[PDB]
């Protein structure tokens, strides 16, 4: 039979959360069988592209090095035996280097 899911499951519930002009955390729903490894990829829209080996047992990695009010695509794929389940392709955009009172009192 075709290439199908058999059993495997992949990630889900991929959304930015705490995203800012200085980084951006992304929060994901792990399977109930965890993957051998990770490998989260992002590229900028029209720049080049980085890849990064995640230690694999995580649900939430910590970009660095990012630009103020630049579009992102982060991408979150796990090694399986011999296979590679559909990873989950997400869009977001970063806030802008403003800051008014950073020292709260």
């Amino acid at each position: 039979g075709s290439s199908g899911s058999s059993g495997l499951e992949a990630p889900r519930d991929l959304e930015a959360k705490e995203v800012t002009p200085r980084t951006a955390l992304l929060t994901w729903t792990e399977p109930p069988v965890r993957p051998a490894g990770y490998l989260l990829s992002f590229h900028t829209p029209g720049g080049q592209t980085q890849e990064i080996l995640l230690p694999g047992g995580i649900t939430s990695h910590q970009l660095l090095g990012l630009f103020p009010s630049t579009s992102y695509n982060a991408r979150l794929q796990a090694m399986w035996g011999q296979s590679l389940l559909p990873p989950v392709s997400t869009s977001f955009t970063t806030g802008g280097l403003r800051i008014s009172g950073p020292s709260s009192g």
